[PDB]
């Protein structure tokens, strides 16, 4: 049952959610070197509300790829106008997957890259979020369908450690179809390392 190459990225069914995000016109991708990620549990349309943490990723002059529940209103027409005007290099997806497992892959993506979770679920609050709390990648890509993160920064050892969580899990799970939901997570997080 050998894989026979090795990770390309950790990769999930979500595209841009604008094509004004592309950045490679000829493959109509949008290819992001070395960004912060940001990774929240809401849908964020509030300008007000996502603004501290643009302005604080403009400064550092790093692309932004944002994965919440969804990126509407005006907080992504402001992301729009920043990017057509080369102002920042920023990109925003929906996160994968429903209900309890979103929540669960979300995790998955903050270990892989280092970042944490803006869950308002516990109080956090993406207004006050700062670039501690961001992930980072060597690059992604982006294009109308998927989302491909490679090479995430977490440390190995948490990035293992939630691996053994998942295989645990699996061990528990009482049907075929929600081991194989798991062992997905599991060959997404085998994907970004």
């Amino acid at each position: 049952g050998l894989v026979p190459r090795g990770s390309e990225g950790m990769q999930f069914d979500r595209g841009y959610l604008s094509p004004y995000f592309i950045n490679k016109p000829e493959t109509g991708a949008v290819e992001l070197e070395s960004p912060f990620i940001l990774l929240a549990d809401k849908k964020i349309s509030n300008i007000r509300e996502m603004l501290p943490v643009l302005e604080a990723v403009a400064k550092a002059g790093k692309p932004l790829l944002i994965i919440a529940e969804d990126v509407e209103g005006e907080a992504l027409a402001t992301l729009v106008v920043n990017t057509m005007r080369g102002i920042v290099k920023v990109a925003a997806v929906k996160a994968p997957g429903f209900g309890d497992r979103r929540k669960a892959m979300l995790q998955d993506i903050a270990t892989l890259t280092g970042g944490t979770v803006i869950s308002e679920e516990i109080g956090m609050e993406l207004e006050k979020a700062t670039l501690e709390d961001l992930g980072q990648a060597k690059r992604v890509v982006i294009n109308k369908d998927t989302t491909t993160i490679i090479d995430g920064v977490g440390e190995e050892a948490a990035i293992q450690g939630r691996v053994a969580q998942i295989r645990q899990q699996i061990e528990e799970a009482t049907s075929d179809y929600d081991r194989e939901k798991l062992q997905e997570r599991v060959a997404k997080l085998a994907g970004g390392v």
